[PDB]
């Protein structure tokens, strides 16, 4: 397989709950593994503005995404957001890419500032310390001054800062070809396979 | 009236034309005065991207959108790429507000470096030393830290950084919904009443 | 009216319990809508330092402060920490000018860094990136250079850093009259009438 | 009116006192009212480089100002360099905006490192804590790097740097139509309205 | 005797001439020696808005100050804004620790910058050179960039930024109280024996 | 194959052509795709200074490199300046290592800045957002300050600034061997194989 | 002869046509070499608003302003703005003192970030290269942070910035007085002769 | 005579000792004084890899190169490298020219950093001291971000670093023409005449 074996795949309080279910039912299908974290605010985000009912709890939630997903068994492991004894706690564990998608201007604040007060936080606090893929999927408008810095600092470290900021150059028909747009950049970043966006300019010889 | 009375309105060579002609339609509809400026980037961006048909030269560009937003005769201004007789070339012009929708890396450049290579370069240049209203609505992603640094600096200096990264919190039904969250966003940093996006929690009186 | 229709008034667990009570009695004279938050340090503050007996629930609280400065119906909204749905947690909110009065040195970290923990840091954030107007008023001594860095980057993007630090030159002698002098200076900043505090030298003609 | 109805106009002792003099007596036209203030330099330069007479004692200048541009009782207030007394020595004064018009390079520098050892200096100390209007009118050449250090600082901090630099597209044929160049721009920073530097382009429809 | 044998005690023309008065008057009742400067503006601060009539000359000060603090004679030593033989403008001198209560923005700047325009200055120069304490009790507000910049560069060099912030968690029932609350926590700093102002939980033995 | 498929090939108007004909001819030997990119001035560079006759449009330079090189059909793709069809125009193509040889001083301001003015500039652009090889073999002499400066950013950011600066351990007799010297580098840096230049000390078993 | 035996000369697109011009003319006055440089906007400057009729092509121009300046015959030359065979476009050119008056603020930037898209901008790359003058005389007003940020860059490598600027104190008659006061100064950094502006005290002995 | 009469010439371990010797002997060739420094690092490099003998000890080599040269008596001195009592270890010393040609990483480091190990790094901790001219010729592929900072910190302290990166726009047809061309690029820069290298565009009159 081109690209990692396993993803952690965290989900915060930003607008855009669509790109992580959509990253993480692509992510399935290309049979990775995928460690899923998820934030209060980012249930709450789930809860009040789709319609996918994600239950509270790690254990039923990792039954549910592994239906809705149509996930192998244990391919998706979900842990809550105190558990260190996690893979992601430590940099012994087995290397992961680490995808924060949708990233809150405050997860963004932390990771920028090292601040560990859950396992979002940690598990890019050890991505970073390790030198494992990590990619921020930040979803704000406007970005004022302090967003930018810890962009750009963070950048400057080789994280991947990705806005939820879709083109329009696939001609896009629906919400869900914009969703997709961002899902495939984010798939091309981490080097895993993916069909929905074309290779622009692959069949251009001459100019 | 809340807000400016006339907007210079750049499209430079980003994807995301619709946003930059869905603006220029609601300030019309707020009945401002547009002085509008584009790149021939945009404009192949446009050619190529969407399947509106705009005229080349600047008097008959000028036709084309003043017909496509129901404008008002001289509503519209359009000017060329090297026209410095222009308003927006001046800061003894009467005062403008500025965005840049949708703005290119290379537009962003420019701008954060001071180059004046055409009209809309100059005229953010004009903004910038006037402190005159100055948006910028970039879409791309990856954001490289060359891009974040110069969002920065523009954000250190007052500039507005409103990337082309929409919400979802208004349930989204299609493309043109959209569109019209990062233009409902800008119209409120410009202080131009828009009806596209609820005021967060007005009603909520308390928690 | 000179000045905002609408302030967000957030106290937090530094001394100066008296400042924020006197700064929300005054903009409910003045007839301003007020989004009133407090921390659960500030709580502690209050009812360890002062005898006001202020009530732990939004509902009860708001209904306490109501009565405690003679407010209309409605005009004193009450947000508890991790309410998201209160206008302050989004910038598509109706615009108001944040004061948070008094400061701890947690909450000026908070705001420096971009951390969004709860709904006064999240409600600062969306201030600092909507450009609208917030004011901090730090109660601390000595300010160590972690304090002061916090300020000053604050203050370069255009916060306004407003030490609960009195002045005596109306010849104070109470300290109700020192703690006036500050509610003076942060309504004198926010553009709202005040008569607590004359216009230095307004009546000296000639020197 | 449009724009402040208080200006605190400080001279110091760059060369161009023409530019300070018309600068006043456009104020008085327009009805404002001005706290005028002048070095112990800007008088030696006005002495020994203009033809006006100006007297020594602020009541006494007083009244010479007043009579020269025609103003009305009590519309020109003069103030000495230690009167603390005067309205701009403190932020609980009135709100004006402040113009230093010339800037010598020494005040320049006073100012952006915070000396406030007369009360020009002051004065601009306080303009840039309450976020009044502060615009300096340097007259120097060459910039060294200390001045544009000096110069960069404040421009960050919203001072408006406007040098002494007059244009020639308004086909200039004397001295005074190059000072009221300068003195125009200054005018429209201000927010004032002027009459003597069209509006660029503004009868200019399409290119 | 914990603490300094001799503090140089600086007044400046900030408003709050009553901390400087009341520190002096601690000093002297904990039998340290005092050498005592005092700015013009200071002194005009004191006319203006004390009932203490300080005398002009530093003898018939000395005297005054002497009986005012019911100090021993000797106890306190008076020097002029420009005595460069008195102890605090050498190196070579005997160890003194340096406070300037109240420090005015303009001190704050004259000491961050290194200028050495009077005694007080100078002796500040002197104090940061030997790496003796000195520490600053600014009263401002709002407090600019400029005033934070000045602040954490001399922070980050060693000295004490001390704002004239007082606490309300003693219970203050006079301004009296709120002067001795900033007194308390000048003579903690200086290691200097203080009752005013308890120590905080030193009863308290387990949470 | 050891390093990468695709390789974008960008020639720019510094001296040394010789440089960037060795590399296309060196990795068409390895059977890599190449996209080839030329200014207009690296046109007037090798017309004026070398003796290869390149066709001015792509579609006969291709065939003229083509030809000049081996290459097989389709393996050198070349787009010219304004060409946005071109893959390297965006990052959702398939990925390629870019090399600007020769680099000259203008091209590399136009990357360190993020300057899109022609499909070099937008390619490198790109390469940076997504994190893809980017190699510059800049050839000035004396390098400035603004040339060192726009050298370390991009060094920072993974870029590798690889100048035309020949060693002479190889024994080199001829103008050719210092040419593959360079060639050999980039190669190196590239992960290619290449035979010009021996593994240093690779059969040097003790010291 | 003191200073320099050859003057780049590069006119840019702001307002001050006149300065170049009458440079132009005491640099030939002088004896000096002068390579002129012009930009299409500063042709369009001196077309639209000088009555200098200035020829488009390089050799009527050449001819044009010998006869303008009496010029000796190759006293003058012209280059077009892409002559790369121009001695300006090297360091291996004979050195020359380069002159950009009047500079645009786009030119500075180009200048300041090493941007070099046509001879003028790649002649100041390589004066400063090869440490040689480099004179800018900026036209400006206000001077943003951005114009500041690329002065003081300029400024700290040992460019002259000399903004055109000019002085009272021999007390102008006529817009030719203050043009020749900035021509005046420029002289004098360059180190040739002028009698346009007399030596400052230079028949002052005593104080 | 134009330029230095004394150049101080240190040969470091780099890779390109034949630029080195070259520049000697056109030094000689223009009867300047040379005092020759050279490393141990570099002795080894001229010793393996070029077929120039060099004596080990200072009196023997001053003797070889005396010779190989063709120089008179007294021309070239050598010193090694801990004779502090040779010139270049004090600025009290009669005024020299340095170049380090070639320049190796660490010596470059050395140089920067102002470390002092050698006469080779304690000679241009002199030149820089004095301001008197250092040429720095560093030779290496890539340059790491290590490299650049230094280059740039000496840089912008005046010092001239010139790669040994030849051009070929002379049309080179030997090793020995790629040499020489760095070799006149380092005499132009000292100001030593040289007729390797023609002066660009000095026939050329007109575009
Ligand atoms: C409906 C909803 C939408 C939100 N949308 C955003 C958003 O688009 N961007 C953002 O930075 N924060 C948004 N927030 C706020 C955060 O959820 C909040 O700052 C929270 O503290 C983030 O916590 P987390 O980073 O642990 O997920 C939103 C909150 C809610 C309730
Ligand atoms: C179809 C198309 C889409 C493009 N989309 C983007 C984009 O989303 N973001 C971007 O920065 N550049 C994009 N570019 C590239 C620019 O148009 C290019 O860098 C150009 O030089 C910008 O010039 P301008 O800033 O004058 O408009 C696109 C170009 C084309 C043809
Ligand atoms: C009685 C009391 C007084 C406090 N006074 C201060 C103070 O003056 N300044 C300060 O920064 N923190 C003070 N603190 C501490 C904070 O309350 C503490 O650091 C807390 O975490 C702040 O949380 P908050 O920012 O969410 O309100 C005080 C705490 C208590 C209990
Ligand atoms: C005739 C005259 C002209 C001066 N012109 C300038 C000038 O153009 N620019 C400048 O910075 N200083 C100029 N100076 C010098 C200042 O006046 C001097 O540095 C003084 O200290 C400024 O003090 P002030 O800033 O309190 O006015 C001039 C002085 C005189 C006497
Ligand atoms: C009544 C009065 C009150 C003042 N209060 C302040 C103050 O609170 N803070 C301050 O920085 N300056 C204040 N100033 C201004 C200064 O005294 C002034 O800037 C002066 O130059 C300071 O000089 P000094 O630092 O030598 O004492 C006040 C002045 C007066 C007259
Ligand atoms: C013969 C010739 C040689 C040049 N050699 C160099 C060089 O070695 N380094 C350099 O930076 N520029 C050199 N230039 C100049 C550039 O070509 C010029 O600055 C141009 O604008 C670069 O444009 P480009 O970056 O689009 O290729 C040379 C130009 C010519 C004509
Ligand atoms: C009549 C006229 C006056 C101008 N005056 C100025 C000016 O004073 N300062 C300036 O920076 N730009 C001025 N500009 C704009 C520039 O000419 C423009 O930004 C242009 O791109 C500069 O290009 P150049 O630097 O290649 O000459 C003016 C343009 C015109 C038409
Ligand atoms: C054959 C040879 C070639 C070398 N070439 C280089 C080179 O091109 N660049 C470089 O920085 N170091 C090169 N080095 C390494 C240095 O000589 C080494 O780092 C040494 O410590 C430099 O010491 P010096 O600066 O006192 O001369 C080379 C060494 C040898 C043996
Ligand atoms: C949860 C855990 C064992 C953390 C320690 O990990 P690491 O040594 O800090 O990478
Ligand atoms: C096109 C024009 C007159 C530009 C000059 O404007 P400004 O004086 O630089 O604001
Ligand atoms: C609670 C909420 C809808 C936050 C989103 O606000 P915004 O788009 O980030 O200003
Ligand atoms: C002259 C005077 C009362 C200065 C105090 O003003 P502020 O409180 O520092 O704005
Ligand atoms: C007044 C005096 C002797 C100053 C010299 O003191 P120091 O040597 O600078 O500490
Ligand atoms: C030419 C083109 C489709 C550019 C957009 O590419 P990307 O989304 O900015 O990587
Ligand atoms: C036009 C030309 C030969 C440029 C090369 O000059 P240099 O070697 O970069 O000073
Ligand atoms: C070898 C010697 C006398 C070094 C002292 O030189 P300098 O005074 O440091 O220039
Ligand atoms: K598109
Ligand atoms: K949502
Ligand atoms: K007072
Ligand atoms: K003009
Ligand atoms: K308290
Ligand atoms: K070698
Ligand atoms: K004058
Ligand atoms: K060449």
């Amino acid at each position: 397989m081109s690209g990692p074996e396993r993803i952690t795949l965290a989900m915060t309080g930003a607008s855009g709950a669509q790109y992580g279910l959509r990253l993480l039912d692509c992510l399935v299908q290309e049979e990775r593994e995928v460690h899923f974290l998820i934030s209060k605010a980012a249930q709450l985000v789930m809860a009040t503005q789709t319609d996918v009912a994600l239950p509270a709890k790690p254990q039923a939630m990792q039954a549910f995404l592994t239906e809705y997903c149509g996930a192998a068994a244990g391919q998706i492991r979900v842990f809550g957001q105190n558990d260190w004894m996690a893979p992601p706690a430590s940099g012994s564990s087995a290397p992961n890419a680490m995808v924060i998608c949708p990233c809150s201007t405050g997860t963004l604040s932390a990771v920028a500032t090292g601040a560990c007060n859950n396992l979002i936080e940690r598990a890019a606090d050890v991505a970073l310390k390790e030198r494992r893929p990590l990619v921020l999927v930040p979803r704000e408008a406007p970005f004022s001054s302090i967003h930018l810095e810890n962009m750009l600092k963070l950048s400057n470290l080789g994280a991947v800062i990705l806005p939820a900021a879709p083109g329009f150059y696939h001609q896009p028909q629906s919400v869900e070809d914009l969703v997709d747009f961002v899902v495939a950049r984010i798939l091309n970043t981490l080097g895993i396979p993916q069909d929905m966006l074309p290779r622009w300019g692959e069949q251009h010889l001459v100019s």
